[PDB]
């Protein structure tokens, strides 16, 4: 097979690592692996400073001072696989160097105190925290800075706010309503703005005229003269002003706390708030936030620039001041690292909280280890944010891609100090900044619709999570290959250019060339054009960016199609498209799919198991390979080796395939040719109808494992044992039950047989009257033993491939309380089509198989060569991506070609390159029928007189010609297969690559005759073995309501789920052949009477003349 690729803009830079996001963070976040000697002081290590010295001076004794001195975590208690098989939490185990001084005559280090066992990151970028991968997903929100916003309801001016997280930590806004009033608000109560400045020291006459002279405003800051005449009183005066009654006298106590330290914030002194204002508004910054102690008088370099471009926002062009919040360099993404080192150090709190109380606690000196240091608070607080935190989910790993987007997904639903339910519509919508940066198809339809989605291409988190996107100078009418990641506001300042502008190098080729200055679309010229974009690629995300010909397709089905992959199922036999975008490559590897390389060498053996290759550097090393392994869910990954005994290997080439790989290719689904026309009714709506032949080979083919699991509880009645003994009734059903108790690798099992057997005792507390009489009558002496085995669920189940059993004497393993022994047992299965299943393009024609037709019949080609799959046309007019049918034919091409391609994603494949190729395949398709000895069918002539009717062939010319024609416009004749006779009219066909989606739980067609019912509400409940009850709701009442439908109805709300002597009656009556009884009372109604009954009201029904009547049957009548 050979590979063409057409496009032609030239990708100057590789794509960046796509896992680079989750990596850095917490590479950053902890930067254990290099010496505290490194300058990297950010997240712990910072975290851990920010609240190390602790000062505790006096109430009693003090002078206390514990410090920090260096971080190291080091040796992992145990390794990533024995987590996995042992129920384990991955942590790496920190103590850092601490030592408390004493205002006495010592210091007593103690070196070590190992608090919080923090989980570490796979080498791919996900976790494994307990038994299950998970991840941590980045987050968005408004970066703490200060912006000018409209006012609510008076048309009027707008207002000014000043915004600092953490939550504790005033939140400030500058409002002037002119009648006589001026509002400055911190926690809610406003007061005057100059109060403030006079505090500082700054006085009517330099504050006016220096600050509004310029500015008339001026007037409403000298206006209170009276307070404004005395300074440092003006301290005390606030402080009056604040509300609770406090001492005058405080010296310079609270000024402090919106001075320097706590409130205001100690992200790094330099770029993390001081961006946000030399830019924004005002020059400088003396000490991280408005901070100062030294003289007892403060200093303010940022409470006047506030008012001083408020002055100059509501008077003119100082600049145009008006902050659209959307601006991504307003809105930050938190990567993994940040999210984590915020959980350490609120528990570094919970804990410097509890060993203050100790500072007063132990007696003398010997305070150093144990009277400071608790590590209950780390555990439980970092502990939660891995297993708890809404944030940190499952690894979706169905297939490697998905498990790859999930790494690296955004959500807002998070601390709930940034953007929670309400709704923020604006938020909502795909912004103007989001380029490069966000996917614009990336969002779940539906519900949570635009609070979630996955970053784009380049996109790469700076130095705080400003998704910069990339976008390279262009000099003139010069462009360069330079890159400049760029901030979300710094990009309206220029006019930038899109990359399909002809270029000749550095050379722009046309006068009037497309740019777009801030979010407007503007023809601009060659010397206008400042900076251009970098790629059709960084403007979505990976996941999307798969799609072939994404440029000829509705953005909305654009987004199925990328969800759909995330639903992909590795089939044991996995092939790459026919066309490609260019990634599929990258994908698998940069996601961790299949292995590669390390360097240049020779292979050693090929086991099935391990592939021990030589490099040529004198060393060789053994490279196991994930034979079988359970996906979370449930989907195989299997490392199938490629490589022949003794080879030398290029650096970084593919020793195995990964799940899904072909050759080192992302491959999901299966390539399969195509005619896209309509059949009986098979293929309706979104129906699909898929050849026999499919299934003959292994093609459409699945493995799936699923995990069921016993306990031996441990009960006052008397232990559950776990044994081969089964109490009531056969050998048949113990044969697969081999080992004594546990089922035999290798047994097939079908629903119903048992997995595993246990004996639990018969009652409560007491034995049983009446089967005591039974067991006497036939053998008294009977094991009293309860049959509570696992056993195969409905639904199904396939072959035992691997149990584990956990008993008395546990290794290093961690049993539940109660728990005596627990007995896993992996069942696998081959999937192999069929009728059920829905398999769906990458462009979003998704849809179920209907009928799974005989070879016999199908439409079949001119050469016996038939079709796997008939899609109906009517799915594409309406939905609108005819990229699939621009699949289609290139496939065709491909296919007597017998070579792949790659389409770049707008760059790529043209109409008449595509034509082109068809062309070639004709002769490779027609010319051998020319020489194999012959010509054209009575069909074949006939189709094409009703073609030249139609319009598809240029009429007199001869068939040979007209049939190229035809062919080049995607079409073939086809016969019907059934009848032999052709398809009046031509129709396309080609390969078009099609993925199967996986198959839930709900998939598993529930259905519950009778079964449990819950204990308070009487409704059928289900749960393990037994479906549980589908709902009616109300829009379904309504529905039987407006038909006649009576006693349907009655019997929805009764007999069927909660009369309780109802269902009962109902069943017993049923079994009897009886005709169902008529309905008695709801416990839905009697629940409701006695809640009512429970509540002073009282609730009688009554009779035709108004006496009583009874619901309660006889159980209200007193004794």
């Amino acid at each position: 097979m050979e590979i063409k690729r057409f496009g032609r803009i030239r990708e100057v830079i590789p794509l960046p690592p796509l896992t680079e996001i989750q990596v850095e963070s917490y590479r950053r976040a902890l930067q254990a692996d290099v010496p505290p000697e490194k300058r990297e002081n950010v997240g712990i290590q910072a975290a851990f400073r920010e609240t190390f010295p602790i000062e505790e001076e006096d109430k009693g004794k003090g002078g206390l001072v514990l410090d920090f001195l260096e971080y190291r975590l080091g040796e992992p208690p145990f390794p990533q696989d024995e987590c996995r098989e042992k129920d384990l939490t991955y942590q790496a185990p920190l103590y850092a160097r601490l030592q408390l001084i004493h205002k006495d005559t010592g210091l007593i280090k103690e070196d070590e105190v190992f608090l919080g066992h923090i989980p570490l990151m796979t080498e791919d970028g996900s976790f494994i925290i307990n038994g299950a991968d998970r991840v941590i997903v980045s987050q968005i929100h408004r970066s703490p800075g200060v912006y000018f916003t409209p006012d609510p309801a008076r048309p009027g001016r707008y207002i000014a706010s000043i915004i600092p997280l953490p939550k504790r930590g005033p939140w400030i806004d500058l409002e002037v309503e002119p009648n006589g009033v001026v509002s400055m608000k911190v926690n809610k109560r406003k007061f005057p703005l100059v109060l403030l400045l006079r505090v500082l020291g700054y006085d009517q006459e330099t504050l006016a005229r220096e600050l509004g002279a310029y500015g008339e405003l001026v007037q409403g800051l000298m206006d209170e003269s009276v307070f404004a005449m005395r300074p440092e009183e003006a301290l005390i005066r606030l402080f009056t002003l604040l509300r609770p009654g406090d001492p005058p006298k405080r010296d310079k106590a609270v000024a402090y706390v919106y001075g320097l330290i706590a409130d205001p914030r100690r992200y790094d002194l330099g770029e993390a708030g001081r961006y946000k204002a030399e830019e924004k508004l005002g020059i400088r910054l003396s000490g991280r936030t408005l901070a100062r102690f030294e003289d007892g008088e403060f200093k303010d370099e940022v409470f006047l620039p506030t008012l001083r471009y408020l002055f100059a926002l509501t008077a003119g062009v100082p600049g145009h001041e008006v902050d659209d919040i959307d601006h991504l360099g307003n809105r930050r993404i938190r990567t993994v690292g940040e999210l984590m080192t915020d959980q350490f150090r609120v528990g570094l709190a919970r804990l410097a909280r509890g060993v203050r109380e100790r500072m007063l606690m132990g007696s003398e000196d010997s305070l150093t280890p144990a009277k400071l240091v608790n590590s209950r608070p780390l555990e439980a607080a970092i502990r939660e944010f891995f297993s708890r935190s809404q944030l940190s989910q499952f690894k979706d790993e169905t297939n490697p891609l998905s498990s790859l987007r999930h790494k690296r997904r955004i959500s807002a639903l998070g601390p709930g100090g940034l953007t929670r339910e309400r709704a923020g519509f604006d938020v909502r919508d795909v912004h103007r900044t989001h380029y490069g940066r966000i996917c614009p198809v990336e969002t779940p339809e539906g519900a949570n619709i635009g609070l979630i989605t996955s970053l784009a291409a380049y996109a790469r988190v700076d130095e705080l999570g400003f998704i910069r996107t990339p976008y390279r100078r262009v000099v003139g009418g010069v462009v360069t290959d330079e890159v400049v990641y760029m901030t979300a506001t710094e990009e309206d300042r220029y006019t930038i250019a899109q990359a399909n502008t002809p270029l000749e190098g550095n050379r722009i080729a046309a006068e009037r060339v497309v740019a777009r200055r801030k979010g407007e679309p503007v023809i601009v010229s060659p010397e206008e054009v400042e900076f251009m974009d970098v790629s059709p690629k960084q403007v979505f995300s990976v996941n999307t960016n798969l799609i072939p010909f994404l440029e000829h397709d509705d953005a909305n089905r654009a987004l199925m199609g990328s969800n759909m992959q995330t639903q992909a199922v590795p089939l044991i036999r996995a092939q790459a498209p026919v066309v490609m975008t260019g990634l599929e490559e990258r994908v698998v590897r940069d996601s961790l799919a299949a292995l590669y390389a390390e360097e240049d060498g020779e292979v050693a053996k090929v086991d099935g198991n391990r592939i021990v290759v030589r490099y040529e550097d004198g060393r060789l090393v053994e490279y196991p390979l994930r034979r079988f392994y359970r996906s979370n869910q449930g989907t195989a990954l299997d490392q199938r080796p490629r490589v022949v005994v003794g080879q030398r290997v290029r650096k970084g080439d593919l020793l195995a395939d990964g799940p899904a790989s072909e050759n080192g290719f992302l491959a999901l689904g299966q390539n399969v040719l195509v005619a896209i026309m309509p059949f009986d009714g098979y293929n309706f709506e979104d129906a699909i109808v898929i050849s026999e032949e499919l299934l003959k080979r292994d093609f459409y083919t699945s493995i799936h494992i699923e995990r069921y699991e016993i306990e031996a509880r441990d009960t006052k009645l008397g232990p559950e044992r776990i044994t081969r003994d089964i109490p009531h009734l056969s050998e048949a059903a113990l044969r697969d039950l081999d080992e004594e108790g546990v089922v035999r690798i290798g047994a097939e099992v079908k629903p119903g047989d048992i997995l595993v057997g246990r004996t639990s005792f018969k009652g409560e507390s007491e034995p049983t009257p009446e089967e005591r009489l039974l067991r006497s009558i036939f053998g008294e002496k009977a094991r009293d033993v309860k049959d509570t085995s696992l056993r195969v669920p409905p639904g199904e189940g396939g072959i035992v491939v691997r149990t584990v059993r956990l008993r008395r004497g546990d290794p290093g393993v961690e049993l539940k309380p109660g728990v005596r022994e627990v007995v896993r047992v992996y069942v696998a299965q081959k999937r192999k089509l069929q009728v059920g299943d829905k398999l769906a393009n990458r462009h979003g024609n998704k849809g179920v198989v209907a009928k799974i037709l005989p070879v016999e019949d199908m439409p079949h080609l001119p050469d016996g060569t038939p079709v796997d799959v008939i899609l109906n046309p009517l799915g594409v007019p309406s939905r609108m991506n005819l990229g699939q049918i621009l699949e289609t034919h290139l496939g065709l091409a491909g296919y007597f070609l017998g070579q792949r391609y790659i389409s770049p994603i707008f760059d790529g494949a043209k109409e008449p390159e595509i034509k082109e190729l068809l062309a070639q395949a004709f002769e490779v398709y027609f010319g051998k029928r020319k020489g194999e000895g012959f010509g054209v069918d009575k069909r074949e002539v006939e189709v094409l007189r009703r073609a030249e009717k139609l319009g598809l062939v240029t009429p007199g010319k001869t068939p040979e010609e007209q049939l190229k024609e035809l062919f080049l416009q995607g079409k073939v004749v086809l016969y019907d297969g059934r009848t032999g006779e052709p398809i009046e009219g031509p129709i396309v066909v080609g390969q078009m690559f099609i993925m199967k989606l996986y198959h839930m739980v709900e998939d598993k067609m529930h259905a519950r005759s009778t079964g449990p019912y819950s204990l308070i509400t009487q409704q059928p409940l289900g749960g393990k073995a037994q479906f549980g009850g589908q709902r009616f709701g109300e829009m379904e009442v309504w529905a039987l309501e407006a038909y006649g439908a009576a006693h349907t109805l009655q019997e929805m709300l009764t007999l069927k789920s909660d009369d309780i002597e109802g269902r009962n009656a109902a069943y017993e009556a049923i079994i009897k052949g009886e005709d169902v009884p008529e309905p008695s009372v709801p416990e839905s109604f009697r629940v409701l009477v006695k809640e009512l009954q429970a509540l002073a009201l009282d609730v009688q029904t009554l009779d035709e003349k108004d006496n009583p009547v009874d619901i309660f049957e006889g159980l209200a009548s007193k004794r």
